[PDB]
């Protein structure tokens, strides 16, 4: 596969998302870009319908790990980018923890020059006034590393982690990540052996947006697989 070639250099991203929390609707847009050389992508996501029901963080894993910086002994474990330009469909659960759960199925792929994500989201069985619908969690986003395994039944990964939302009294909001990823085309596609993403993510306001929003600056790179003397 060749995908990799697509993203050498910057990369306009799109994300569309379209969600369903107890009822509640609500629409995010996002625009920016994403530069897989270094690892980064700059975004701004704008929630279209007005005011966004749930927090901006527990959106954060949903709005494109094909940006992330793999160092280039472990370019063969990069299932993201193989799997490009025409895509792979990404699905989750993220149970949080003493409350409601989301299910969310995106399709990631190039349309155009265009990264595009787009997704479906819906969220079941949450508190009206817990963490998530009450607004209890503070504007932020702790760094984490999440483990990749392959899925080979099924040409795709997979992987599961547990966020850990700081909530606004001091305590911690369990968010558990359930990830699928299988490719769109049928092309050749990278299986990669164990390893893991480390993610940082910086979360910030534009001064002359009005909208619900969030600016989101985000680092992801791949790590965990040993680059042990004989390739060197």
């Amino acid at each position: 596969s060749k995908g990799e070639e697509l993203f050498t250099g910057v990369v306009p991203i799109l994300v569309e998302l379209d969600g369903d929390v107890n009822g509640h609707k609500f629409s995010v847009r996002g625009e920016g870009e994403g530069d897989a050389t270094n690892g980064k992508l700059t975004l701004k996501f704008i929630c279209t319908t007005g005011k966004l029901p749930v927090p901006w963080p527990t959106l954060v894993t949903t709005l494109v790990l094909c940006f992330a910086r793999y160092p280039d002994h472990m370019k063969q474990h990069d299932f993201f980018k193989s799997a490009m330009p025409e895509g792979y469909v990404q699905e989750r659960t993220i149970s949080f923890k003493d409350d409601g759960y989301y299910k969310t199925r995106a399709e990631v792929k190039f349309e155009g020059d265009t990264l595009v994500n787009r997704i479906e989201l819906k969220g079941i069985d949450f508190k009206e006034d817990g963490n998530i619908l009450g607004h209890k969690l503070e504007y932020n986003f702790n760094s984490h590393n999440a483990y990749i395994t392959a899925d080979k039944q099924k040409n795709g990964i997979k992987s599961n982690w547990k966020i850990r939302h700081n909530v606004e009294d001091g305590s911690v909001q369990l968010a558990d990540h359930y990830q699928q990823n299988t490719p769109i085309g049928d092309g050749p596609v990278l299986l990669p052996d164990n390893h893991y993403l480390s993610t940082q993510n910086a979360l910030s306001k534009d001064p002359n947006e009005k909208r619900d929003h969030m600016v989101l600056l985000e680092f992801v790179t791949a790590a965990g697989i040993t680059l042990g003397m004989d390739e060197l």
